[PDB]
């Protein structure tokens, strides 16, 4: 059976082809102890991976090997893959095909080192690497539309018409949920709460995923909270209680005005879609407006699909009725689409075999995997 | 049953003998994709013909095999004929007679290659090729008059008296509707609209067929629009709106003064008829002035028959009253006349049989088909 | 004395008639601060123009008022002209004649608004507007030849024979150096360097003007760099070093195959000249092939004149020997030719006086300036 | 005359505008007796403020109202301000303007309560609050550079270019001289000396300011002292003598490696400057490296400017020559700059008047004081 | 077999590894006669050690070599060790390994002189020194929790999580049972009983260990005894009877408010635990609250565990349920844990051999014994 591994900046999702959902989802982190061992009977390790690092984070310093979709530490990246094959799936990687994913317009060296490790360290028989936004269209059962994908490190838009690519309209911003966590941690200091460690950053991420929401009218929302000053209580791991005010809707507002974090010229979600559509062709634009697909975990805020539709309607001409499609399970769209694609009988010739890599070299991955 | 196929520069019209109208009319284009396939489940082809190419033109580059009445790509010309027999009429071409049309004073190689393909590739039993302007007289039920035919690539005039040809008075200009589309696309840039692709050229052709008209007095019309500056709105496929000013009546004015597009010595519609009549005989001219017949799609502009009659009256002597006949269905005159001619019992000996071609060779078509 | 101002998409060149070179050349940009003032003693402005904006670009957002030869912001366009008259030339514009330039086939509204501002805001006595490619022929001292002009926004070709214009052979593409900067910035991401701001775009423009060159044989050049992988180092303003590989010759290759940036049907430099010549007359073509003149800053790449000559020779018939003339100072050909033309004694009747504008109105500029 | 009051965690500095130095500097402490009065003729108080508390500290328990730049006891904070106006300056606070200082990224409630006390309790006519690091640039007579300020509770870095703020590059650590005193008191127990009371903590602070110095090479310095074991004698208030060994250079080493006190992820002085510079813009970094300004009492250790310059040079690229500016009087830079700023004639409109506070409320301080 | 010797300020506990309890427990005192010998046949010594000194204390002056965990007389310290090896265990110290204990944050010279005596005077083969609070966790069979140890001279708290040390949260007060004996001896004078000699101080220590208890509500307990005035009788060695009133619960109240003996700023038992927990990490505090371990002889008062739990619950947040673990045999926890640790097979490499001391010197003990 073939293995589908959706590895992004934040999470790892692994499973087998043909299933409807991944069976193993864990954070993509590596932890190391920062103090000396005091007892003698402990079964402590020297490096912690995955959920082990998350649970013992009180005594560890945490690192993410991938930043903005690019691997910055290959030694720690092999530890995560070694964890996935032997501890999560519990298989022998020499007997399965592996399908991987990547963001568009990445440096070529990132794709070449990934292939070298898979063939030489793990001895995989055959390999394939896909583009994340294309795999999201497979899960929706359509061949026309524009996909907005926002995860932990990158946001990109890819338009497709009748199954044909439009390479000159692809956009990428490099600003996603991890930058939202840092902004929330900073504006939280206005109320007297300060977090600085990597372990405390994981607490801030939980506050974002439970209390933050998109305001339908931002300017009115600020005025109302200035007078009412309604607040909500959050319970910290140590038992204390933290109050959250207007930080709840100011944090996701970055996705609509990136100048709050210094990106004074980055477009933002409505303009990113609008500019990408107007670069395709005049005879294609009406169909693209009718199928706008949301994907990724950073699109899971409450009221985000409704706010996005209203903003685009103010940019498009009067006769255009934009339609935004937001599946309830869009956090796993990339993995689901990859499971569908690898099950097709016509795909069996698209695998990159080990024998071809032995002759052509690492550069063969660029010729194939289109 | 016999097949009538009126194939010009722009359109294909096909049907069966005895009918009052063709049953299949589609543009004569071939489309090819200009980008790479991105999905795997699509039923995409590699070449598109006819209305398929028109609908998917946003991702295709379009070509016309015929230019100025002469085939410039025989491989793409066979694709169009193959489309007509098997997808439109859905017949076996080995059991029907085929009647084709051609413009006068064409190169001899054009007619010879057409015969070779029909007999050897499609194995047609018998064949015939006619002159387009002569077939227009059949549909009017007359044997005397001069025909002005203007389609997409060629304009020609042919006079006939009592059923006798007058070979030394035939004229041909090679300037028709496709040159009108290019002129409209150029003078449209004076108002800030630029179209450059082949797909965008199809949009300009729709603007010509809906908003352009012939001005009865050109010089007065320009003066009035200089002050009023009245404009009309046209809605583009993507939802935007384009304003059209005096380009509405300047575009068809080319047919009356070809020096606007650089043909400083070509006559134009009134002079083309006038010069053709004065080359026939003094005892024939009065009858020719009384029956001037319009044919083709480029004669469908509003006010064109009225403007033409006035201009000729300024050239003819005072005792002559020219009369212009413009049937409301003159876009299909050539096809209708060919349907009538092929139904006559005296025509059954005029077919060129396959056996004769086997002996004489391709040159037999010149001896017959007179 | 008369003033010559060559204002294109990228640069402003100003001076006085009779001189051999302009005395003031600065970029055509306007800058505005994007953060709040923190100190109190600074002499900061609110808008920066010219070289002031270039030097302080670290804290400013930059805009070009002119895009593709058409003014898109008239308020910022007046600031640039106000800067030129009072800060660069330091004259009173009510005592001098002004000669301006424009690209062919521009919208009529662009020329009318330019005249209204000059007469009403600056109170210029007399005015004239010329065509850039014609002024380049004056600087070469010839009356026959075809001019290829490529600046920052537009590329056009204009043929002239014995001093007579050939209006139906003029071509224009709207693709020039600014599109080359954007393509270099995109293919630079394949090596792990990302620039997104307007200020960072000025750094990419300096890399193009120092390291990029035209490859004589493109296909062989790619193969050699695939094995040798020779690279060159460029020093960034902050002290870091960037390596440039085969991006050096891939960037100017767009001028020879515009399908790399999506213009799948635009001709390119050799085909643009070839198509323009074959539209003139059969008795003029041999003289045009003998005088092909290069003008503009986008023609300054190394090996460009040699590559252009070879490509044209493969399109022309065997008995034709094309000759390309590339002056070493062709970046200032338009300004130099305008200085010559305004010094002629026969030109003194060609000025458009203010009194005529008072009666006829802004439309007088179309009747004159031919 | 206007009053300038620089109130930090450790000291109070007060004076009048226009002077070159403050006239009153005293510690910011409040003392209360811990035993019962035994005699009857004493003029003892119940609360001691300032130098009175310092002298009688043998029978008092001492508290600091401000911790890490944030007021933790407002009742004791009013006693310190009441002491400053009536006992030190000896003025009526209803006739002078007051200028105050604050650290960046402080909680908003801290600034609001400060304004309420000044207007309602002391009836000040007009008020203003500034940022400490900005006022340090005024005293140096420059508008470009990055300021490192380290006092008793907070360390922060603020970059400024051409008088423009760069809000997204400000950093703050909350670790300063008071944490250095606690670390020295702990490692002093390795030699058999134990101090536990608040009064004994003032003795340890005097040892830090007289015997501690920065080692140019820390690892070599430890090795040399392991063999030589050279020591220095310090005389205690009671007449006994304490010997100090390698604690002299280990105490200020915390500023270069904060993991010695448990802040395993805080950067430290060289990394704090390096990270702040690399967040500004590529076109600004070279000027920032050339002007690095030291401010505050915790930068007064011997050899600190020389060690800082060497460490930064190992982080910057090879073509960069960092320059550190350390004025001999940098302990009073914030007060001096505030005296200069309040003397400017353009500043007279920046005062926040009492009438405005009556209408807008305490929130007016956020709109102004930028 | 290995020897375990738990030597604190008050008692000596010695035994062999593997046993469940020490076999020899005697006070750590040295006695000398204060009068002249009168008879001739007596077998009197000149120095008495251990239980010999306790029995003949009527004619001796007693001294403790160790005060606050630090040896103040090394000559008398060797007499106690010589007594333990030859009179109590009756072994040859050249054939056994010795494990010793020490309080945290002791002067380094104390540990170095101890090693020098063991290796050079007694010629021990191998040696090891541990931290007392860590050894108490071994006896409980846990790797997480915070230990409160209070003996005769020192009180300290040490938190441990998952076997990892937290060095920056260790606290030490230097106030234990010997200070409780002196306070009881002073407040006993309010009822007319005066003890001044060292021998009489041993009688007061017996009164503390039999009649003193912790009051659950101190303020109510004082009020009840003011009216009832209930008293208890104690029989002195000479036959007289002493009455004890409210001194029974006032003596152990010092452990909860150290200001009764002049330590006005020392925290006390509930605050010592509370401050130590809040210095560890937010993700560790909940587990520490659930395992609070009592150790040492000064925790043996009646009702002490119940009073401690109630006081901590008033300091912790509402969702926290503190749990105090008080083993019935906690007076020997340090010795028992050391017996367990020295029996582990993984510990056999942790011994400090004599050969290593010969080369490295006395400083080797700091590198090991972590
Ligand atoms: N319900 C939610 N609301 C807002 N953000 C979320 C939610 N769930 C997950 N996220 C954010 O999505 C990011 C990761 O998204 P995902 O696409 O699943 O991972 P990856 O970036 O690895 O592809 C994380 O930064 C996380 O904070
Ligand atoms: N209503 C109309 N008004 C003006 N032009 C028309 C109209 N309808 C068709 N045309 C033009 O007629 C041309 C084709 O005419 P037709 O004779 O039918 O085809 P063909 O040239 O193949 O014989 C096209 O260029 C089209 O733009
Ligand atoms: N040496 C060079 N090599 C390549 N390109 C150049 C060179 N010098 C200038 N350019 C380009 O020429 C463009 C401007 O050319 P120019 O004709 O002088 O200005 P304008 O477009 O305003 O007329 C700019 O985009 C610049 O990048
Ligand atoms: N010569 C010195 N060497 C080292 N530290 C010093 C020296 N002088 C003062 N300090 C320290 O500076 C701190 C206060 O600095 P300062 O900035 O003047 O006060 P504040 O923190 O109130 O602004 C005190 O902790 C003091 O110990
Ligand atoms: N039952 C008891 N109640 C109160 N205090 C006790 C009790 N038993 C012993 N102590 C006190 O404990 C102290 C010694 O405790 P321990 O920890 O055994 O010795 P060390 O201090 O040498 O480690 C002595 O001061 C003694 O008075
Ligand atoms: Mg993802
Ligand atoms: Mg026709
Ligand atoms: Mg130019
Ligand atoms: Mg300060
Ligand atoms: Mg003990």
């Amino acid at each position: 059976s073939s293995i589908v591994c959706d590895n992004g900046s934040g999470m790892v999702k692994a499973g087998f082809s043909g299933d409807d959902a991944p069976r193993h989802v864990f954070p993509s982190i590596v932890g190391r102890p920062k103090n000396m061992q005091a007892m003698m009977g402990s079964a402590n390790k020297t490096v912690y991976v995955g959920d082990e690092a998350q649970s013992k984070r009180g005594v560890l310093s945490l690192k993410y090997p991938i930043e903005h979709g690019i691997v910055t530490n290959w030694d720690d990246m092999e530890k995560i893959w070694h964890h996935t094959f032997y501890n999560e799936l519990r298989v022998n990687p020499e007997q399965h095909n592996v399908l991987l994913t990547e963001a568009p317009m990445n440096p070529k060296q990132n794709r070449e080192k990934m292939t070298q490790i898979m063939f030489e360290t793990f001895n995989v028989p055959s390999l394939y690497i896909g583009i994340q936004a294309v795999l999201s269209l497979y899960s929706s059962g359509r061949t026309t539309g524009i996909v907005l994908d926002a995860g932990d490190g990158v946001t990109h838009t890819v338009p497709i018409y009748e199954g044909y690519s439009l390479p000159h309209a692809v956009r990428r911003v490099d600003m996603a949920g991890r930058d939202l966590t840092e902004y929330l941690m900073k504006i939280m200091m206005e109320t007297g709460t300060t977090f600085t460690t990597t372990a405390e950053k994981e607490i801030v991420r939980n506050v974002k995923e439970q209390l933050c929401y998109v305001a339908l009218d931002f300017e009115e929302e600020m005025t109302n909270s200035a007078k009412s000053a309604n607040e909500e209580a959050f319970e910290l791991p140590d038992g204390n209680v933290m109050m959250v005010g207007n930080q709840r809707f100011r944090c996701p507002e970055v996705l609509f005005k990136p100048s709050l974090i210094g990106l004074d010229e980055a477009p933002g979600f409505p303009e990113m879609v609008y500019q990408s559509i107007n670069k395709c062709d005049i005879d294609v634009r009406r169909e693209l407006y009718g199928n706008i697909v949301l994907s990724g975990g950073s699109t899971m805020f409450l009221n985000l699909p409704e706010r996005l539709a209203k903003e685009i309607s103010n940019l498009a001409p009067s006769s255009i009725k934009p339609k935004v499609v937001a599946p309830p399970e869009r956090k796993y769209s990339v993995w689901i689409g990859g499971s569908i694609l690898s099950s097709l009988t016509t795909f069996q010739t698209m695998w990159v075999k080990k024998s071809e890599y032995d002759e052509s070299g690492p550069s063969i991955v660029h010729n194939k995997c289109f």
